[PDB]
């Protein structure tokens, strides 16, 4: 299967899988059950931000989820992710929801990788209505306001359950070689997620995986649409 | 056809199809037939530098060549160029060698485009050997010191002949849209030439073209392996 | 006296030093008599948008001013930029008022230069309390919701007649050298001008001069706090 | 006194202040005895690259050393840097002699910070003779070749003793802000050091302060410019 580093945005507590009882954020290495987490006090109908890091000399991949004047909870965890990734990679988004809804609605994302001894960022403000340097996966579709829309939204607007979708950047990313002296990536998206459910499902997460990476079968809902099953 | 348009580093005067009697670089739209030259101090065995710009405000699109200590030349042409590209493109480099050949070396390229009301960067100063994000046309190859080898190269090191070699970034660009405010570019390369003919040919471009850009029959030699024909 | 070069944004019309007979924006090479005018759609209590650029290649200064979905008006003018300004400046953003008045709110400032064979980037976002980066001159504050308030405002928010300021990034700036084979800048803002009056004046530059500029004497009102008088 | 945050690259090894017994590359918080250390395999007559990074959410300083080919040396320190640095700072080198002397010389310098939700980046490839963006303190020039000579040489090249020099960025740097969401910075710079004593000294290093930091009495040799004492 795929091999899988992601930060994920969990709106949802499945305690069964291995989910603290409360919306969290947290760093998955390989697996959905995350080698970290910290809680999310997660705000339904504001923008949030994310800001995500990582180099090979700290060797500690941290994140950042922020409402502004509101709240700021933040997570790491120290990896040698050279040893985890293969070294050509797709970097992207994927959102799910599954008996429960919400929108995964992407307002933004930015994203840099630098090989010091080549360098890659993107940055995009606006979505256009078909973009080629992305690859939709899934439900994922860009809007009329400009907006990247993970998981199927109807025309009034309305989160619907069931969804799974994903956006990768064009390009595949060299985030490690042999020769460099070290290796960083920065990536920053942000969010509106509105739900009028009483407990939002399911989740937002920024993913680095093989490039040939697709979303896997019965990787719906707490899957986040990055894992086939709950291992 | 495909829809160019191109800086060339033109090494080799073809006075039969429009090129002044003399080493010249040349600013390219969707004709070889430059709209504007300016005279080349071509250096054989010196590493050149080429830096290129355009902003849709000023509607310039600009370009120097240098060797340090040695010469520089620079051509612009007043071209609206949302007026001549698609609104989404690749961008390349481009090589031939013809009867008379050289080493078409390219050491490091870089190129950054902003969509202001979308940014893209890369840099690369080494190539690896497989480079995932970037796809190789005709002859171009990456070598062992890391360089990319436009045009085919033996060995030991020494330049062939008809040959027609490209390297484009493997995603799209948004070069416009019809809600930004301005759209702009920038790219530099550096280059190596080498040459065992008294006249060395043919030379190299920096070019913008539609995605789905190909090498085009018949497009070898004095054509740069960008036009089908020199109309 | 100083050396200037400036993008003017003049909302008021002083038709007796040279100004068209409506707003417009400017392009000003050592003089308040604009080299190059384009009629300004001045909007108030819209937030606008300001982009300037040049190379040394290309040798054409332009700038656009924006307000979203409203207007959009450019102006260039060629001019070598190396043939008027000392090899170091400062860069800085002006505003004035007169008899007539309006807010001059910076809501955000970056600038970028480049000296191609040197790099100086700074982009602000908000305005702190005390900007210990920024040389501010004459009546320019930041004030609590971290904006730049270059001419005087009352406690309510009114703005003031007769007011002068101006603010300076704190770091010369190395926009020229000999051994330079392309120099090149760009600067973005954004501001609010907000008036009660029916002819609001006078308006806002981003401009660059000598290091050791300050607001001339007599250089109020139309004079934009930039030259010492209308020759 | 100054408070002081350092990666110091010590070529001589003061076992009577804390120094391990080697060559070491070192993070130094508010004390020249390093908080952490690892053995640096030090080249005379090579050229070194030196990175540095801090991000707030991961609160690791790391820094890694290298030279081409030969040999990489990393050391990090796990510090919340808001606690010991005021909000505003300048960044800068440092070098010093002692009994036993080298070239401190600089090739090239750039730096970044980030203040998320300020941006500020420089980079110098070359070092003008009057760096009118720089604070040159003690014994600091810049020479010829364009590069920065932080301790005294000779006119034939020869290293002297005794020497103490620095070089800060005119500008202060906005580090951290309580508003911030995270602040976090970036620093490479290249180095040369010859030189003909079989143990030389004293060492280069990257330093951030308060603004108005200045070389303290007695801070020469073992003390790198930085402190007035080894507490
Ligand atoms: O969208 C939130 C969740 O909805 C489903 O799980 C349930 C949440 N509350 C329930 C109540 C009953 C059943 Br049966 C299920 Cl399967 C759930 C599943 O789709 C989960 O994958 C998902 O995490
Ligand atoms: O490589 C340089 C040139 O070589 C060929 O043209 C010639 C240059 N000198 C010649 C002499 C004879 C003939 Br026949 C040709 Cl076709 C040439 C052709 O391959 C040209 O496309 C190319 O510009
Ligand atoms: O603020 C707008 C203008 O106000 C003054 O000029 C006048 C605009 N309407 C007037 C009417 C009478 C007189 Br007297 C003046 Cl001086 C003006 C002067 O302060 C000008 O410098 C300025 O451009
Ligand atoms: O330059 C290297 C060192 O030279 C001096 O210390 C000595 C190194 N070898 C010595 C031998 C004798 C004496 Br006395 C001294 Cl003070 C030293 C002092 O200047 C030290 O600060 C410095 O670290
Ligand atoms: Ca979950
Ligand atoms: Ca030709
Ligand atoms: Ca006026
Ligand atoms: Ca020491
Ligand atoms: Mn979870
Ligand atoms: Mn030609
Ligand atoms: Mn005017
Ligand atoms: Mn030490």
């Amino acid at each position: 299967a795929d091999t899988i580093v992601a930060v994920e945005l969990d709106s949802y507590p499945n305690t069964d899988i291995g989910d603290p009882s409360y919306p969290h954020i947290g760093i998955d290495i390989k697996s959905i059950r995350s080698k970290a987490t910290a809680r999310w006090n997660m705000q339904t109908g504001k923008v949030g931000t994310a800001h995500i890091s990582y180099n090979s000399v700290a060797k500690r991949l941290s994140a950042v989820v922020s409402y502004s004047g509101t709240s700021s909870t933040t997570v790491s965890y120290d990896v040698d992710l050279n040893n985890v990734l293969p070294e050509w990679v797709r970097v992207g988004l994927s959102a799910t929801t599954g008996l429960y809804k919400e929108t995964n609605t992407i307002l933004s994302w930015s994203f840099t990788s630098k090989l010091k001894t080549n360098s890659l960022h993107f940055s995009f403000n606006q979505f256009s209505q078909n973009p080629k340097d992305l690859i939709l996966q899934g439900d994922a579709t860009t809007d009329s306001d400009g907006n990247l829309q993970l998981t199927r939204v109807s025309s009034d607007g309305s989160p619907q359950g069931s969804s799974v979708g994903r956006a990768l950047f064009y390009a595949p990313v060299h985030i490690w070689e042999k020769s460099a002296v070290v290796a960083s990536f920065d990536a920053t998206f942000t969010f509106l997620i509105k739900s009028p459910d009483r407990d939002p499902a399911d989740g937002i997460t920024f993913f680095i995986a093989n490039t040939d990476t697709s979303i896997p079968s019965g990787s719906g809902g707490r899957l986040l649409g990055l894992f086939p099953d709950a291992n």
